[PDB]
């Protein structure tokens, strides 16, 4: 089986090219390859965390297989969910998808510029 | 076993006991919590589905947290100053009775998803 280009726009806006082998999944490409993605894949692509979130290019997106339930429930966790967004574990390529560009969006951590004040009531303690 | 209160994200406190040792997802599983998606990961620190919000005194004398469970804590939704990862909390005599808060998740936040765009471009500057 052959094997396909595909760019990746980082957090950090740099353009990662690379190479994968058709039938592998984007988390496997990331790894297989040691891209430079920090966070990215946690549950080693058993749809378990959102950390292989991807968005992806119109005509690309289009023509993915359809998503499961089991990915939807993963992917309503993503930080940042867009109508491009799917689990980069659960899309294999295909030789259609040779030069298409993912990009990888910021993280709830990156976006976070302070943290909450934790709380486990708005009860008084005179109250309680 | 001790008790432990979980005030659930629908505002309501489920109370429920467990013996010593167990994480507290431990707790939420073995008792059938209604608290959906909770412990995606299933404890292998690879989620942050975990997320429960301590009470102040029972929060500061918690096990150090590791660089671990700190990274995935990183990634929850809403962290809080009183944040931990229920599936790394394991339960001692000391916590009988105390309660803990399940935080909403990301999807209960969400009002609309967004446009996805790979790029955007502001060619009044071509
Ligand atoms: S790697 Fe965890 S869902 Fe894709
Ligand atoms: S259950 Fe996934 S990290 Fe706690
Ligand atoms: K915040
Ligand atoms: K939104």
């Amino acid at each position: 089986e052959d094997k396909i280009t595909v760019h990746f726009i980082n957090r950090d806006g740099e353009t990662l090219t690379t190479k994968g082998k058709v039938g592998d999944s984007l988390l496997d490409v990331v790894v297989e390859n040691n891209l430079d993605i920090d966070g990215f894949g946690a549950c080693e692509g058993t749809l378990a965390c959102s950390t292989c979130h991807l968005i992806f290019e119109d005509h690309i997106y289009e023509k993915l297989d359809a998503i499961t339930d089991e990915e939807n429930d993963m992917l309503d966790l993503a930080y940042g969910l867009t109508d491009r967004s799917r689990l980069g574990c659960q899309i294999c390529l295909t030789k259609s998808m040779d030069n298409m560009t993912v990009r990888v969006p910021e993280t709830v951590a990156d976006a976070r510029q302070s943290i909450d004040v934790g709380k486990t009531s708005a009860e008084n303690l005179y109250f309680q």
